[PDB]
C-alpha cells in the first residue's frame, strides 16, 4: 500500500507561533526515511504553500477565519486527490484546525469513514461557544452534520460540507473540555473515553470498545487525527496547550499499534508539534521522536519487533 | 448542598516544620474561589487557632501528646457543629494527626460513617508500637474500637471515643507499613489495597471493590481522609514522608471522581501538604495544585468536562 | 533459606565503561545489610577477580570473546558450587553477558530450571546476527539448545553447554528487538510479553500467565535474570542501553513480589547498573536504590508491609 506525506505548515489556527515548523522538525527527525523502511511505499508530497489572506478581519470572536478557511480548502483538495489514487494520506501539521481540510478531503473519496480523535481536548467549540476565537479548537464543529446551522457562516468556510455525524467519531484522551463543548458532546450523544475512562478500563479495553462501536456493524476507512497534546506533557512537552494527567507513551503506541492491526487506517494527522515551545532542546527532541514513533507504529512497527517475510535469518 | 472549609494549621503531629502552612497555600492557590464555581454553596470557616500546651512532656515515646490532644478535641467540636448543620466538612490540614478530631467530630453526627484512607501509610501505630512518638502516624489507632485499651491512656486524648471499627475503614495506596502496623491490619482483618493490589487489579476494580465492601449492605456517609503522600513523590513532592511507587495523578483523581459519583461524601481531610518541603518553587506549586485538583474532583469537576444545567450553549 | 551474593564486576560484554562498578554501588547502598533484615541467611561471597585475556582478538565481529568466555566460565563454577550447597545465588553484575555463566552454573545443579528474563531487549543475537560484536546482547544465544550449532564456535566458550530450551524462557518488557532476534523468537516459538502485551493485559495477568506457562505442569527452580533497562529510563536511568516506554517501578516490584510468593526463586541476576552513566548523582542513586528495592522484594519485602512471626507487637 502507498503512503503520501503532506506537509501543512500552518499556525493561524492558534496564538502561539511555531507549530508551522512542525513538518520540518518531523522530517529532520527522519520520518520519511524511517517510513520507507516499513512495508509501505512512501511518497513525500512536500509542504503546501499557504497564501496569506490580507485584511483578514476577525469574524466576531473567530480569528484569521479567511486564512484558516483558505488554507484548509487547499489541503482538502490535495488530500482528496491522493485518496482518489488509493493512497493513505499522512498530514504533518501545524495546529489542529487543519483537520477540517484533512477529513473533508478524505470524506470526499471515503464518505463512510469514521474518526478516532486523540486529544486532551474535544476541539468541538463553535464560533459562538468559543472563549477564544482560536480555530484549532473548533475543527470538529465544522465537520459535524448535527452542528450544521447551529452557528453563523464564517468567512472562508463556505466550501466546507459536514461529512461525519456524531456516531462516526470517537475521542480518546479527554481531560480539558469547556462547558459548551461538554454540553455539545453530551447533547449529541458522542462516544468518548476521557482519562477517567482510560483509568477505569485500561487502554486495552478502551481500544476494544472504540472499534466494536465504530466497526462492529460495517468495516470502514479509519481516519486518525492525533493531537500530540493527547499524551501527557512529560512525553510531548513541546506543544501549545499541554494538560497534565495525559495518556502515556505506552498507551499512545498501543493505540497506534491497534489501529495498525485493523488494516483499516485510511487517513492520519500528526498535529500540534511546536518545535519552538521546548524549554530545552531535549523537550523538542522528545516530542518530535514520540510523534515520529507514533507515525511509524501506525504503519507496522511493533514493540515486539519486526522481521522481513521470506527471509531466513538463520 | 453546603460545604464548609475548616483550616487546621497544626504541625506537632510530626517533626517537620511547615505543614501548618498547608492551609494558607491551598487557599492562596484559589481553592475556595474554584470551589464556588461548582454546584455547591461554599463557606470558609477560616483557620482554627490552636493554644499551645506549655510544658508538654512526652508520654513515654509519644511527643507533644497534650498539644495534639487539645488541638484535635477543638477541631472535633468544630466539625461536629458544621456536620450538625447538614454541611460537608473539608479539613485543610497540617499533619494527619488532625484526622483524630476530624473523624471524631464527624462520627458524632454520623455514627454510621465509613472511612476511605488514601495514604502510603497505615497511620495505625499505637503509642506502644511507634518507633517514633510522631502522632501523625497513629491517628487510626485512637479511632478504632478494636484497639481500645490495647495501649495506655495518653495525656490530652481522654475526650476521644473510638467511633469506627475495623470493618468501616478501607486503605488505598499502602507501601510503607511498619511491622507492628502490618500485624495490626492482618490481625484485625482490616480491608486494604496496597500498591500491589492497585497494580494487580487496576484502580477501576479497586474502587468497585472498596464500595461493595463498605456500601454493599447499607448506604452510609463516606469520610475521605487523604494523605497527599499517597500519590507518588513525582506528583506531590512537597510532603514530609514521600514514598516512591505511589498512586499516579490520574489514579488520584479517579478515586475522587468515583467518590463524588456516589453522592455519599460527608467528610473530607486534605493533609500533609508542606509548602516548605518543596526543593524548588515548582515542586510546591505542583503539590498544591494537585491537592486542589483532588478537592475539586471530590465535589463535581470531571475530566470529561462539566456544563451548567438548563443552559443552552447553542 | 541461605542467600549467597556473588559480585561480577565485568564490563567487556559491552562498549560502555562503568558497569563493572555496579557491584560496589549496590553494596554501598546497603544491599547486604538490608537483606540480612529479611528472613533469609545472607552470605557475601565477595567480588570475583577476572583475569584479563591478553591479545584478545575479536572473533569476526564479536569483541573480547576470550575475556568474556573466561569470565563466565569462572562465575559458572562459583555459582554451581553455591547452588550445590543449597543456597540461592544472587549475581550483582556489570553487563548482562555474565548471564551465560550465572545460568550455566545454576543449570548444572538444577537442570530443570526455567528462566524469566526482564529486559527491554531479547539478548538473543548470535555471533552472526549481531550489528555490534557486543556479547551482553547475545547471552541467551549461547544458552539455548535450539540455537546450538546455528553459529560458529567462539574462542573462550567451548566450556558452555546449552542448558535451557525455548520452552523454558519467558521475556517481560520487550520493546527494542533487532530483526534477527525477532526472527529467532518467532521461529523458535519462545514465549514473551513485550510492552504491548503488558499494556494490553496488565502486569497482573502477565505474571499469572508466565507462571501457568512455565509452572503449569511441573514446579521447578526459577532463575530471574533482571536487566535493569527493563524498567523505564525514568526509573533506572544509569544504564548503558535505556529504552523509553519501559516497565514502571510499580510493575517491576510486582514482578519481584510475585516471584517471591512462588517460593521457587533459585537464582537471580541484577544487571546493567552503570554508576558512571548517571547524568546527575541523583540519577545513579535512583537506579541503585531501585535495583536494591527489587532484590529485597525478591526475598520477602512486601509493599503491604512485613512483621516478624511469633512477635506480639501489642
Ligand atoms: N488545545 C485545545 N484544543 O486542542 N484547547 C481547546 C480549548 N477549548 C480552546 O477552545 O481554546
Ligand atoms: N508518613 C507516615 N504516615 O503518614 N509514616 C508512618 C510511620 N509508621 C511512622 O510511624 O512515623
Ligand atoms: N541493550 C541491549 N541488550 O541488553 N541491546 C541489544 C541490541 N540487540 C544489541 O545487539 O546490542
Ligand atoms: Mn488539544
Ligand atoms: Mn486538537
Ligand atoms: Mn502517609
Ligand atoms: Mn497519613
Ligand atoms: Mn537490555
Ligand atoms: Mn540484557
Amino acid at each position: 500500500k502507498p503512503i503520501e506525506i503532506i506537509g501543512a505548515p500552518f499556525s493561524k489556527g492558534q496564538p502561539r507561533g511555531g507549530v508551522e515548523k512542525g513538518p520540518a522538525a518531523l522530517r529532520k527527525a527522519g520520518l520519511v526515511e524511517k517510513l520507507k523502511e516499513t512495508e509501505y511505499n512512501v511518497r513525500d508530497h512536500g509542504d503546501l504553500a499557504f497564501v496569506d489572506v490580507p485584511n483578514d478581519s476577525p469574524f466576531q470572536i473567530v480569528k484569521n477565519p479567511r486564512s484558516v478557511g483558505k488554507a484548509n480548502e487547499q489541503l482538502a483538495a490535495v488530500v482528496a486527490e491522493t485518496q482518489k489514487n488509493g493512497t493513505i494520506s499522512v498530514v504533518l501539521g501545524g495546529d489542529h484546525s487543519m483537520a477540517i481540510g484533512s477529513i473533508s478531503g478524505h470524506a470526499r473519496v471515503h464518505p463512510d469513514l469514521c474518526v478516532i480523535w486523540v486529544d486532551a481536548h474535544t476541539d468541538i467549540n463553535t464560533p459562538l461557544t468559543t472563549s477564544s476565537g482560536n480555530l484549532h479548537g473548533q475543527p470538529v464543529a465544522f465537520l459535524l452534520k448535527e452542528l450544521k446551522g447551529k452557528f453563523p457562516d464564517v468567512p472562508g468556510f463556505s466550501w466546507v460540507t459536514p461529512c461525519i455525524s456524531a456516531k462516526d467519531i470517537v475521542y480518546i484522551g479527554l481531560r480539558d473540555v469547556d462547558p459548551g463543548e461538554h454540553y455539545i458532546i453530551k447533547t449529541l450523544g458522542i462516544k468518548y473515553f476521557s482519562m477517567t475512562e482510560v483509568d477505569k478500563l485500561g487502554i486495552g479495553k478502551v481500544m476494544e470498545e472504540t472499534f466494536s462501536y465504530l466497526l462492529g456493524r460495517k468495516k470502514r476507512p479509519i481516519h486518525l487525527s492525533f493531537d500530540v497534546d493527547g499524551l501527557d506533557p512529560v512525553f510531548t512537552p513541546a506543544t501549545g496547550t499541554p494538560v497534565v494527567g495525559g495518556l502515556s507513551y505506552r498507551e499512545g503506541l498501543y493505540i497506534t499499534e491497534e489501529i495498525y492491526k485493523t488494516g483499516l487506517l485510511s487517513g492520519l494527522d500528526i498535529m500540534e508539534v511546536n518545535p519552538t515551545l521546548g524549554k530545552t532542546p531535549e523537550e523538542v527532541t522528545r516530542t518530535v521522536n514520540t510523534a515520529v514513533a507514533l507515525t511509524l507504529s501506525c504503519f507496522g512497527t511493533k514493540r515486539e519487533g519486526n522481521h522481513k517475510p521470506e527471509t531466513d535469518y538463520l
